[PDB]
């Protein structure tokens, strides 16, 4: 059967939704509740919109609990664990660390303004609160400062697909930027497509899962010997030094997996790999070595492989 | 077409199962040993009939303050609260007392007045049970010491997650796993077909999801007694015709979730439900002689 896809901005890129051939009617009715849902989704979860509900909790010294939704709650939740499990790596409470250096670095601070900097951050300062009918977020430190935009797009890419699944359509590949999401067979019970980076292409099915990736080997900046990113790694206050050149990971959520490859792509190859050891990650990672791309999987990703 | 490997074994009062296509005898040994080991933990962490799980442990406990817990136990509770929330009260994991009450728990009086059902019901309720998450630790706390926790009505659904969560570790991208009524899908089977779920037979394709039942059947076969079943808000046995209730979800624990608070609710409260969260629901009831069903248009998506 044919195919229908949607496609819009948000988040500052763009969403997609691939499903089932629906008419013209159907299709204006669902792109306008994606929209919709989108938009409120960025405006729940942006720092640039003062106004959003993360950045009424930030401007907020109160260091009593503070009512958030559902959404908010389990985005921290999961970011909190994700970031423990990486070490500190994934760490959303970095921005204060971030905004000093303007992220080749131009402004550079010093080793005691990093410091100064790192003692208004720590995932040790959130807190979320679940009840039955209502959740909130509590921070211990006034000025704590949290950013979600590298695991943003992975929630909206799991709540599009769970508006699809409202919706009444329980086969789909959805996006949101790099962050997909998809279950069910495609028109022709086959696999959705879903094409991995090929440096030098392999293809997954992730049906029941998300998937996200962090950086490409099309955007590697590298002068002399040393890497160039604005990547700062939150235990070092530092941008990264190491030769990943990118991170894709495949978790039960789109959420998850942009957790992952975030945290994944600060800690670098040696490290990533103990992580993806330990936690029985299906990850793909792309380093450069000399004058060549290498590729590496764990045996969880290639399990995803399709033929 | 491929063999498929039918591995079976008890949990939870139940049994489970794991459908398998592909997989030699060496790694069906090793397989088994992994699941009956993980539904093992499983079961010691959530069971009431255990008397040192991890669940009785807290609910022995009079603390009002956090309990340290782990990450299943804080998200399967916090999915729990949520969906009870969102079913009025119906999903209730608080309820245990008054099941109690009726002496109606499986391994187990006078019949209650209505003044001792609503002195119990003083033990209960949705709003005492609170989850903390932090970076490295998480928490149930309850503001009533006597308070009771039961998670059988949502346990099998998690299990069959947590066994499609092994399957993944384990490199195993076909499958079809349960725990009792709870199952998740995901592939081919052995004909290259999409694995047979059946609902008494129409036939679902669940790929990629998972499914869950729960019913009603102390009448089912005949009414001449009531239900076992405890409407958490009244405390008395429910006393509508809903007799069963399949529910389709992205999660097989979000499932087992709704199918118990929909088959409180009954026919008309569970549509409204059903409608408000765009839920996929197969429904039957029993008038008198006659059975009658009802399938939400999400559930229509998953019919063969
Ligand atoms: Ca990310
Ligand atoms: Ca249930
Ligand atoms: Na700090
Ligand atoms: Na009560």
């Amino acid at each position: 059967t044919e195919v229908t896809v949607l496609e819009g901005k948000t988040m500052g890129t763009f969403w997609r939704a691939s499903i089932p051939g629906i008419d013209a009617k159907r299709s204006a009715e669902l792109k306008e509740k994606i929209q919709t849902q989108l938009d409120a989704d960025d405006q729940l979860l942006s720092t640039y919109k003062k106004d959003s509900a993360l950045m009424r909790f930030n401007d907020s010294q109160s260091l009593s609990p503070w009512p958030v939704s559902e959404a908010m709650a389990d985005i921290v939740t999961t970011s909190l664990r994700i970031g423990a499990k990486t070490d500190g790596a994934m760490d959303i409470t970095v921005g204060p660390l971030v905004n000093l250096w303007g992220f080749q670095p131009v402004q550079i601070p010093s080793q005691e303004q990093i410091d100064a900097m790192k003692a208004k951050t720590g995932l040790q300062h959130l807190t979320v609160i679940n009840q039955s009918h209502q959740q909130y977020l509590q921070k211990d430190l006034p000025d704590l400062y949290v950013d979600l935009s590298t695991v943003g797009k992975g929630y909206a890419a799991d709540h599009l697909a769970r508006l699809m699944e409202q919706e009444g359509i329980s086969r789909y590949l959805v996006s949101v930027g790099g962050a997909l999401n998809s279950r069910g067979m495609n028109g022709e019970g086959l696999p959705w497509r879903v094409a991995i980076q090929k440096p030098t292409q392999a293809v997954v099915d992730i049906n029941g899962h998300g998937i996200s990736t962090s950086g490409s080997y099309r955007n590697y900046y590298e002068l002399d010997g040393k890497r160039l990113s604005h990547v700062i790694d939150p235990q070092t206050g530092r941008p990264i030094e190491h030769n990943l050149v990118s991170v894709t990971v495949i978790a039960p959520t789109a959420l998850e997996a942009d957790a992952w490859d975030t945290g994944l792509m600060v800690l670098g190859p040696e490290k990533a790999k103990e992580v993806v050891r330990r936690e029985g990650l299906a990850v793909y990672m792309i380093t450069k070595e000399g004058d060549s791309f290498k590729t590496w999987m764990s045996p969880q990703f290639k399990s995803f492989l399709v033929s």
